């Protein structure tokens, strides 16, 4: 029980924000079984920085996805859990829009990653995160 | 990456063993999928201990097993790898024999720890770890619903 010590609200996080050391490092996923390509990404993501924040889409805007499952079989706090389990991972925050877009500029990461091949400037929260003069960049899994 | 530094071999780690963190804590299994309660269950054995260490079955082992179905949905390296990317995990070890007793030999864990109501007393491994002064005992285990559970694993297959 005591990695769940990362789990924490958007609020807490944002009074959070100004004490995290820098770089911040973020990134999210529905992650509902864990592989190895989440981990092996997951601690790829926290050499690149020097804290590493994991959204969490809920299980509604899990639902809200048209690529990915559908109904995720773990519900959001044991997906949350898993991640939190992790030693790269500092900590772990849920959000229930769609996108992570809204999450992502209250916590105002450094650097912006994603786990697998995907066009970062295809995606609205690479724009953002850039806006600010951060970086937003794909990891490969494999 | 720095993860794997966990993944290690019997022998490196009983060469090791002396310098361990004492109390060393051992506990072993095919962790094929991991859920909230294998994490949940780590985190309480290493709690009991100072250093932890997972005796991962091989491909082979669990072929070799009467447990759940005949096979596993990841090859060992990635079950091992997952482990070892716990926070509460020290050492992952594979072991191909059908037991972890050779294994255990071999670490010399002051800990033996399995997860459910399991009699203790039962298991070779346990009498040998109590043999040198070392401990053995069973602490609740949380399993998954089995519908749950192959529903994870024809996840897993697709």
């Amino acid at each position: 029980a005591s990695f769940e010590r990362k789990l924490i609200t958007r609020d807490a996080l944002a009074a959070m924000r100004a004490s995290l050391p820098a770089p911040v490092v973020f990134t999210n996923g529905v992650f509902d079984i864990l592989h190895r390509g989440h981990v092996s990404y997951l601690a790829d993501a926290k050499a690149l920085g020097a804290c590493l924040i994991v959204g969490v889409n809920s299980d509604a805007s899990v639902r809200m996805l048209g690529k990915g499952d559908d109904r995720p079989i773990n519900v959001q706090e044991d997906r949350m859990a898993l991640l939190a389990a992790l030693e790269c991972v500092d900590w772990v925050v849920g959000f229930d829009e769609k996108t992570p877009v809204s999450l992502i500029e209250a916590v105002h990461p450094d650097i912006l990653v994603k786990g697998g091949d995907y066009d970062m400037d295809a995606l609205p929260e690479s724009a953002l995160v850039r806006g600010w003069g951060g970086r937003a960049l794909a990891i490969p899994f494999e």
